[PDB]
């Protein structure tokens, strides 16, 4: 168990690039971090996104938020060629990005009563 509730991550998830994050408990299954049925550490996280989204993350597919401009070293561990991306996604992403340097500047307390979300049955 390498993360907690509110520590700030990235994700990789689906098609989406590294996507800042912070760790949470899931509603469901009151635990932030589980092991899944192929014997793997997942951790409970949300995702600073345009539509509310959390999703349980293989523990690979997590990295600490150090910062923003830590961008350029999680894509260094695939390794000059660029892919690119839809503007409009890139315009989501900036809003996450700002975000996360906001939640970055918080103690993990004021993070998790700022940012947790809310489930409504
Ligand atoms: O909701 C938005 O306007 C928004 C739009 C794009 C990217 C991120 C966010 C915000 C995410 C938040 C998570 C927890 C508290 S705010």
């Amino acid at each position: 168990v390498k993360f907690q509730v509110g520590d700030l991550v990235w994700s990789k998830v689906g098609t989406y690039p590294w996507w800042p994050c912070m760790v949470s408990s899931d509603p469901q299954l009151e635990v932030h971090t589980k092991i899944n049925t192929r014997g793997a550490r997942e951790y409970h996280v949300q995702f600073f996104s345009n539509q509310p989204e959390r999703a349980w993350v293989h523990e690979k597919r997590v990295r600490e938020y150090k910062g923003h401009k830590q961008y350029e070293e999680l894509l260094a561990e695939a390794t000059k060629i660029r892919k690119p991306r839809p503007q409009r996604e890139r315009a989501q992403w900036d809003i996450g990005i700002a975000h996360a340097e906001k939640a970055l500047k918080m103690t993990r307390e004021e993070r998790i009563e700022q940012y947790t979300f809310i489930y409504i049955d």
